[PDB]
């Protein structure tokens, strides 16, 4: 009697957002089933001259607003209920920042640490020849995800340029490519620049002077380093405590976010930094700082430490790092938490800015991409926050109101749902 299917969990979080908006009964049952599911058998030839058959998928949820966009997962524990759950989730993520996109996902049941470099070419090309009839530059756009990389996405583009016979924009069939084949700049600081702009406007919303505030960051990945690096130079906040999988440090007078990387590659972790205090992630979450931003695994700020939070703006940079029971405890104390698909939506805004470049054929520089991302994540926050001021719901539920209202209004104008 204990079964948690991922696709049923994505449906239950849609029926929650059906009550905060006036939506008909005929559009509620339209959004609960994806509109085209393809499951193919993908054969490769191995290294010893023998044949295997891996099982691939491709799920396209809802193309009402435009061409669908979604990553590619390579994982041995992939199921169709886990691909469809991220396929529904991709529709409310590309719509909340107002892109002309729909949701999608694709997966292959394989373990990529047991294939050679040549066999990863014969799999990445044979996946394209199986689902070429349901993708394209204006139909369905792949992207990189877990156990894929920019090295592989160049190969899927090459097999598309062989099948299409070069009669159309082939560089726009896939985003997240290398720079010298038709990629875009600003993809290394893509996700972390999204959280900087919304923090800059959330402190504007409270009326806070940001010149000298304090920030604690859980996790020190590529997102955790780039958030703390740009917090000193762009905004000006005093970096006081960063952490990783080992533990956390502490300095109430400032930190170098760049020389820490000089230590972390040299040593094993940021443990025993000179002029620091080795504390845990548990004390780091309940510190007294101005703004918290987790760049770590899910469910870090839970109901067992929700009352002890001393902060003002919470930026959920990860994919759902806050439990639903910790929402109502945080909401009454006077804290403002950013949704999971609103803070890190920069990885979809920058990946959309590549597809505009490849369709036109004119590549922008680092100044033009930073400027046009600055207007997108500013407007998408003041549609979400002002919706929270009108009906007085939590910021997690308030972003679900704006995300479905755009897709339902595009479904009603295309004539699909009359009422």
């Amino acid at each position: 009697m204990v079964e948690i299917d991922p696709f049923e969990m994505a449906v239950k979080q849609l029926e929650r957002a059906a009550q905060y908006m006036d939506i008909s009964e005929e559009a509620l049952e339209w959004l609960k089933k994806p509109m085209r599911i393809v499951e193919v058998s993908v054969p490769i030839e191995m290294d010893d001259g023998s044949v295997k058959v891996f099982t691939g998928f491709r799920v396209q949820h809802n193309w009402a607003r435009g061409p669908t966009k979604g990553g590619i997962r390579w994982h041995p524990a992939e199921t169709l209920s886990t691909v469809k759950a991220l396929a529904t989730w991709m529709t409310w993520k590309v719509a909340v920042v107002d892109l002309p996109y729909g949701g999608g996902k694709g997966g292959i049941i394989v373990n990529p640490k047991e294939l050679s470099e040549r066999e990863q070419e014969r799999l990445a090309r044979a996946y394209i020849r199986a689902v070429y009839d349901v993708i394209g530059p204006w139909t369905d756009i792949p992207a990189p995800d877990v156990y894929t990389n920019p090295k592989i996405m160049g190969w899927m583009m090459d097999e598309y340029e062989t099948i299409m016979r070069r009669k159309g924009p082939a560089f726009g069939v896939i985003t997240g490519k290398p720079l010298s084949i038709g990629g875009s700049l600003g993809r290394g600081t893509a996700t972390a620049q999204g959280a900087i702009f919304t923090i800059r406007e959330a402190a504007k919303a409270l009326g806070i002077d940001l010149k000298g505030k304090k920030i604690a960051v859980q996790g020190y990945g590529n997102a955790g380093y780039y958030t703390a690096k740009l917090a000193k130079e762009q905004l000006g906040m005093t970096v006081v405590a960063v952490s990783d999988s080992r533990g956390g440090i502490y300095n109430p007078d400032g930190l170098d976010p760049d020389e820490v990387l000089k230590w972390k590659r040299e040593h094993g972790s940021v443990k025993d930094f000179p002029g620091a205090t080795n504390i845990t992630n548990e004390e780091l979450l309940e510190l007294e700082v101005d703004v918290l931003a987790p760049a770590a695994i899910e469910e870090v700020i839970t109901e067992k430490n929700a009352d002890n939070i001393k902060a003002k703006i919470v930026a959920e940079v990860a994919n759902g790092p806050v439990t639903p029971e910790a929402d109502d405890i945080l909401r009454e104390k006077g804290i403002l938490q950013i949704p999971d698909f609103l803070c890190n939506a920069g990885g979809v805004t920058v990946s959309y800015f590549e597809w505009v470049q490849n369709i036109n054929g004119y590549y922008w520089t680092e100044e033009e991409v930073r400027e046009k991302l600055d207007k997108k994540m500013t407007k998408a926050f003041w549609e979400v926050y002002n919706t929270h001021k009108d009906k007085n719901i939590h910021m997690r539920d308030a972003a679900y109101v704006v995300a479905v209202s755009r897709v339902y209004q595009a479904m009603k104008d295309r004539g699909w749902v009359k009422k």
